[PDB]
Formats: structure tokens, C-alpha cells, sequence
């Protein structure tokens, strides 16, 4: 017999209660700007799928951030722009300016507002344990309301978190591998950087849905608190689980495969081992200790599970006594 099905535990059916074209984006029209009102100043950097460059709109003097896309299928893009365009206005999103082509390379680029980051390279090691907090509660607005609109992120890392710390201002961006979750749908498994990969990911369940940005957010907080990037590091996606398994022992990994009747990759079985469910202690050290709380260990326990209906929802996440103080002082 095959994999036991799954549904979210939350936020189930919201996009079958919506009209089909608010999910249906391979019916969606590309509504086009005027490419001659940017003007690109220099690059930022690159991704799997793009260049991306720092520019200037010329009609109002305005800093925005350019994503042009190298061949990717028309579908893929329509994805983006769909969910980019359903997620605007909302908690902690980048705001998708302008969607321009080139008339003669017919290439697509997407205008984004601007957000004066501060590389996470540099930063994350000056955040307090206030900072930490704040930014978390922060990033969890942002998965709260795209999971409530039917989304899952699907990539979920410090690199596409943009932070202006001087303005105190988030947003969550890279949209690119973001789907439109229905219950009952398979989708890919190849999604997410390796160290962020759920679980799920891992062992070939294709089930899966929102539960999976929740286990992503915890590796990063359990980088953030620890000081440890990554936290799980792994050589591969199948040491990426045995990473995972020395942390979380492999007793609760063998009873989610169980549970949802998982088929197992043979090369599994001669890495896996036998590891017992570590302590958060052994993590901590003196040069990290100032960031780690009992709160923080409950909450990261509670993100950091194999099963994925047993993770905290961003909703459950924002009411954790974590975030007690955060709250308190949003008032
Ligand atoms: C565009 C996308 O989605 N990808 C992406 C973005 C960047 N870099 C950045 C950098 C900054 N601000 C830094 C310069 C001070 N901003 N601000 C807003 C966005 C967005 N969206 C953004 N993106 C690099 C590589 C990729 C592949």
C-alpha cells in the first residue's frame, strides 16, 4: 500500500472558497508597465532563476529592486505574479511594484519596493535576545497571513528575510517557489535550500502543506539563538536527515514514517542509525547563552518536529510566552 493521506491542520479549504482565478494562475493575464520608467543603477545579486538589480523609477524619483528572470516556464512566473498580487498590502510582504518585459529580448523582470537590508552575515551576530523575538514575531505575521490566503512560502530562510534594522521594518520575500495549497494535492519535494528542507522533504512525502514553512522557521531560530549557521548542516539531502536524526533521535522519525505509511529510500537505511532525541543544552555555550531562554527552547521544540500536523501553526506561534514582552510592548 502507498503513503497515508494528509490535510492541513488549518486554513484547509479557504482557497475551494474562493473563485477559481484566485488560484488558477495558468489562466492568469500578465497585467505589463512601462519598462522605460526604470533605470538600473547596479546589481545585488543572482538566484537559481535570476539576476537582480538595484534601480531607479523615473517618474518618481523612487529606489526599487529588479528581479529579471532567465528562461523559466510561463506557468511558474504566472505563479509568482498571482501570489505576489494576492499577498499585496499584506503583514510583513514585499510589495510587487511593476511587472515590465523588454521589447526587444522579451525578457521578464519583476519591480519590488526596496528594503535597505543589513546582510544576516553581519547582523544576526549584533541582534539581541529582544531583537530575535521582535524579528520572529515579525517573519509569523508574514506566515500567518499567506497561509491564511491559501500559501506556503515553500522557502523560508535568513536570505530571502530582508531587514532594515534602523526602521525596525521586515519583509518576506522571493516568492518564486510559493504554491496555492488543496487538500490532496502532491506537490514536488524538491523545493527549499538543503539545511532549511522539512522532513517531508526529505523522505519523499509529497503531501505535505503550510506545516512545512514552520519547520524552516525553527532551523533559523535555532541558528539565531545558538549562533550555530546552519544548524542542521548536512553534505547532502540524505545526511540533511541524519543531521536532523542525531538532534531529534531517530525513534520519532521511524514512528512518522510509520504513521504515514512512508516508502523509505534504501540508502536511508545504512545512514540513519540509531540516535537518541538530544537535549537543547548541548547547544548552549557562553557566547550564546544571553539569546537561549526556557521559552526559547519550549517554542523551537515545538516548531523542530518530524511530524508536521504536530508543529505549532505561525497563529499558535504568536501566542507562545516567547513573545509575551514583544506583544505587551505592540500596544
Ligand atoms: C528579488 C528576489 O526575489 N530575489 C533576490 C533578491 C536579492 N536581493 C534583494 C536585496 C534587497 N535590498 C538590499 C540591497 C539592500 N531587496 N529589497 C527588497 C527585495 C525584494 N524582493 C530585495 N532583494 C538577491 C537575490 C535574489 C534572487
Amino acid at each position: 500500500s502507498g503513503p497515508v493521506p494528509s490535510r492541513a491542520r488549518v486554513y484547509t479549504d479557504v482557497n475551494t472558497h474562493r473563485p477559481r482565478e484566485y488560484w488558477d494562475y495558468e489562466s492568469h493575464v500578465v497585467e505589463w508597465g512601462n519598462q522605460d520608467d526604470y533605470q538600473l543603477v547596479r546589481k545585488l545579486g543572482r538566484g537559481k532563476y535570476s539576476e537582480v538589480f538595484e534601480a531607479i523609477n523615473i517618474t518618481n524619483n523612487e529606489k526599487v529592486v529588479v528581479k529579471i528572470l532567465k528562461p523559466v516556464k510561463k506557468k511558474k512566473i504566472k505563479r509568482e505574479i498571482k501570489i505576489l498580487e494576492n499577498l499585496r498590502g499584506g503583514p510583513n510582504i514585499i510589495t510587487l511594484a511593476d511587472i515590465v518585459k523588454d521589447p526587444v529580448s522579451r525578457t521578464p523582470a519583476l519591480v519590488f519596493e526596496h528594503v535597505n537590508n543589513t546582510d544576516f552575515k553581519q547582523l544576526y551576530q549584533t541582534l539581541t535576545d529582544y531583537d530575535i523575538r521582535f524579528y520572529m514575531y515579525e517573519i509569523l505575521k508574514a506566515l500567518d497571513y499567506c497561509h491564511s490566503m491559501g500559501i506556503m512560502h515553500r522557502d523560508v530562510k535568513p536570505h530571502n528575510v530582508m531587514i532594515d534594522h534602523e526602521h525596525r521594518k521586515l519583509r518576506l520575500i522571493d516568492w518564486g517557489l510559493a504554491e496555492f495549497y488543496h487538500p490532496g494535492q502532491e506537490y514536488n519535494v524538491r523545493v527549499a535550500s538543503r539545511y532549511f528542507k522539512g522532513p517531508e522533504l526529505l523522505v519523499d512525502y509529497q503531501m505535505y502543506d503550510y506545516s512545512l514553512d514552520m519547520w524552516s522557521l525553527g532551523c533559523m531560530l535555532a541558528s539565531m539563538i545558538f549562533r550555530k549557521e546552519p544548524f542542521f548542516h548536512g553534505h547532502d539531502n540524505y545526511d540533511q536527515l541524519v543531521r536532523i536524526a542525531k538532534v531529534l533521535g531517530t525513534e520519532d522519525l521511524y514512528d512518522y514514517i510509520d504513521k504515514y505509511n512512508i516508502e523509505l529510500d534504501p540508502r536511508f537505511n545504512d545512514i540513519l542509525g540509531r540516535h537518541s532525541r538530544k537535549r537543547w543544552e548541548r547547544f548552549v555555550h557562553s557566547e550564546n547563552q544571553h539569546l537561549v531562554s526556557p521559552e526559547a527552547l519550549d517554542f523551537l521544540d515545538k516548531l523542530l518536529r518530524y511530524d508536521h500536523q504536530s508543529r505549532l501553526t505561525a497563529r499558535e506561534a504568536m501566542e507562545h510566552p516567547y513573545f509575551y514582552t514583544v506583544v505587551k510592548d505592540q500596544a
